[PDB]
């Protein structure tokens, strides 16, 4: 159950009054957490693998080591003794967070919650049996026996991937696909959307789920590109998103926002998967939000016990939106030291957008390395402006050429 | 003029293809200049006379001492030769800054700015000679006679001060007694014009204009600011022509507070800070992101163009939604500053705050800001009194202060 209790004060960072938080993962994410928690005087601690990472270039201190490794983590956390333990990405030791939380650490949104969404069969099983909400047709296969019976009782074209991935069109892409596989039916959904709901108290001391108008995407390869808030659905798929999202959050508890996917087709609506801490497609709250209040203040605020205001509106309790927004990402073509970007004469000239470039010290081929950022009364300028300013830009390395895209 | 050029490049902070600036003053708007640094991955060095500034929590590096003292600035500018030094307040070593300058560093916007704003007569005097705008009417006198020869021609009642005394007619004049004879402006609204000096696409230096910006000054300190002023169209287009041409004269890159005073549809200029001013906090919610008063003088003084509109021959730059900020104020002094009252202070809509990190207060220091917006900017202003007033502090040896 929920370690603290609403908040009424903070006190100063680098002082003895200071809240402090522990961000595990120093990526973009854990960067504009940092950047919330510097704007309210909340002392910040960034830990990851590698030295200069984005976010803590921008925290007071940081610590590098395995983040798989136990004992590194512990020294750490009993060094510090945070207000909040933050995980920004999955490859986290999970045992440190449950005996951390164990010892009395507030580990968010709670250990149990990590640990799920770590195994894509216990998180598919749970969002089925718990949650009790609609997702597509599937199947597990231990072995490749298993597999032929799979994607042939499904049928044809097939999702495929490890539960921790391949596209089956016909029995010819089996072998070419392949342990344990979940075999999926596609879909053919008007758009991929993600859900940002968050857990918090409300000014009586409970936990309240508000809900921000569904983020669209759509990714390359698996890898998150493009962002827009809102996304283009009906009022009656919007609905549908937040009681299924609901469900979702209600069995992960504990306090934080949530990255809820889902699939949108008409007014059908199925649930895929949910991170439970912010979400890569969210960074488009960073400009379709009102200042404070991107997935990034609101997951802070909410894990410091800190009330967030919303608007009530045919029982759900939802977040409003400042303006439509889109997002896309500045990706890494080479790899080396020193990244520099070119092309921001004409990329920075561009009404209604600007671009984040992250810091990350060092790029390999598909780092993230920025984005983009845009917006507009019409949604689909946003996308459109967007995607134009990440592709004037271009990324060259101190042992490489220039490159676009 | 100018020492750099457009810039079409970044590289990593960090690394070695890093741009750096330099923050001669850290407190809450160095704090936001070097948050939009950060989010380009630009180096960030501030400086400041005490340790866990604001912007030195949030900068890669910092460094502590004199800034009166020309020997540590030159040692910070040695070590660090930074692509811009940016000045935050105004009680820095001049000498510094002009040797620096001469010395091949970009000084923001130049030194010789800094220099004359810093000098209240000399500003007054370019405003007059040089920039030729108007002002509130004045003249000087040496003798008690010709005091009160002044104080007859400017009329009554005046201001009198020497480089003070309010006489609201011939009978104070003795009273009253090189001093300086200043008419009255009983003005309806007081706003700062946040012009910016930057290059355009084409390589060019061009200046665009935000929507004018409003505030209350209580005993010297801003109070409240609020964007866009409520005032005429005629008003808002004197306000950008006479801001075009005070930061034609002091020329350079960067935003300037260029502050004025209006009264129906005249407008007279007053004074000019080289570089982002309180009031202008208000952008933090008023301007979209990433374009704040503190990105729009960052991506100034690296040579990054900024957007803008072309209205009527006034290139301006759009504001996003009416807003307003309110100031955190410490009452009692004392190290290790809280604050409490935040379920009520943060339950209300469309508004938050930002806490400073000042390590320290003393009675009438800033501490933090609340900031709302609404489509109604009298809305906005009442929302961030509201939510500024609902906030109590504390210090490690104090008892809990309201606003």
């Amino acid at each position: 159950v929920v370690m603290i209790k609403l908040r009424d004060e903070l006190g100063t960072a680098t002082t003895d009054s200071a809240q402090k938080i522990l961000l595990l993962g120093s990526g973009e994410l854990g960067k504009e957490i940092a950047i919330e928690a510097q704007r309210l005087g909340v002392e910040v601690v960034a830990v990851d693998r590698y030295a200069n990472a984005p976010a803590m270039q921008v925290a007071h201190r940081s610590y590098v080591g395995n983040m798989m490794d136990k004992d590194f983590l512990w020294s750490v956390v009993e060094r510090e003794k945070p207000d909040a333990i933050i995980p920004e990405i999955e490859a986290i030791n999970l045992d440190a967070l449950f005996e951390f939380e164990k010892d009395g650490y507030f580990v968010v949104p709670n250990a149990r919650a990590t640990w799920i969404a770590m195994h894509r069969e216990r998180l598919r099983e749970t969002l089925v049996k718990e949650a009790k909400v609609p997702t597509s047709r599937y199947m597990y296969a231990t072995t490749l026996d298993e597999l032929y019976e799979a994607c042939e009782k499904i049928g044809y074209p097939c999702h495929t991937k490890a539960i921790m991935s391949y596209f089956v069109k016909g029995p010819e892409d089996i072998p070419k696909a392949w342990e344990k596989i979940i075999v999926e039916e596609h879909i053919d959904f008007d758009v991929e959307v993600t859900e940002l709901a968050v857990r918090h108290f409300d000014e009586n001391g409970e936990i309240v789920t508000t809900f921000p108008k569904p983020v669209g995407h759509y990714q390359i390869d698996g890898d998150y590109h493009a962002s827009w808030q809102p996304a283009e659905i009906s009022e009656k798929a919007e609905r549908e998103v937040y009681r299924i999202a609901k469900r979702i959050t209600d069995v992960l508890g504990g306090l934080g926002i949530f990255g809820v996917e889902m699939f949108v087709k008409g007014d059908k609506v199925w649930a895929n998967e949910v991170s439970p801490r912010p979400h890569d497609t969210g960074m488009v709250t960073l400009a379709s939000h009102p200042p404070g209040f991107s997935e990034f203040a609101l997951h802070l605020r909410a894990v410091l016990g800190l009330p967030i205001p919303g608007e009530w509106v045919d029982g759900y309790r939802l977040f409003p939106m400042l303006i439509p927004a889109a997002t896309h990402v500045i990706k890494a073509k080479v790899s080396g030291y020193s990244p520099r970007f070119r092309g921001l004469v004409k990329a920075l000239s561009v009404p209604n957008a600007t671009v984040r470039l992250f810091g990350k010290p060092e790029a390999y081929v598909g780092r993230r390395l920025g984005i983009a950022l845009a917006w507009d009364k019409d949604v689909e300028v946003a996308k459109r402006k967007a995607e134009m300013v990440a592709h004037m830009i271009e990324l060259r390395t101190r042992s490489s050429d220039w490159h676009d895209q």
